């Protein structure tokens, strides 16, 4: 049952605030529809951010994975500044039934830690990651202030 998942799942990251992630409802009308949010990496282009991901959770989760795109516009190699859309194994091929919406949204932020330009959503952000680090990182953190604030 993808209900009684989900009604777990909320219960998981309700009780434990301290790691910094919330899973919600978008509306009363169902419970396939979250909002999912992070806190940027401390240490990193990204903290201090506030990060909010668009989630849908098909009819057979959890052995299909949740469909997540960030609402936030972020700058960043493997999420598109436009769509939202995300280049990530666990999110396609590497999906497993034990993974969590919690545990996804935790990987999410991890990717903002250790960015992985090998796989582009955004070729020319990953480009430019290569190209020129410090310049990358200067623009990650004033989207941060701009779009995550």
């Amino acid at each position: 049952s993808r209900a009684k998942r989900i009604m777990k799942e909320i219960q998981a990251v309700k009780d434990d605030p301290a790691a910094h992630i919330t899973l919600e409802f978008v509306s009363e009308s169902d419970i396939h529809h979250l909002k999912g949010t992070f806190l940027g990496p401390p240490g990193t282009p990204y903290e201090g951010g506030k990060f909010v991901v668009d989630i849908e959770v098909p009819m057979e989760y959890p052995f299909k994975p949740p469909k997540m795109q960030f609402d936030t516009k972020v700058y960043h190699p493997n999420i598109s500044s436009v769509t939202g859309a995300i280049c990530l194994d666990i999110l396609k091929n590497a999906w497993s039934p034990v993974i969590t919406l919690k545990s996804a949204l935790i990987s999410l932020q991890a990717l903002l830690q250790s960015p992985e330009p090998n796989d582009p959503q955004d070729a020319e952000v990953a480009q430019h990651y290569l190209r020129d680090r410090e310049s990358f990182n200067k623009t990650a953190a004033l989207w941060t202030r701009l779009y995550a604030s």
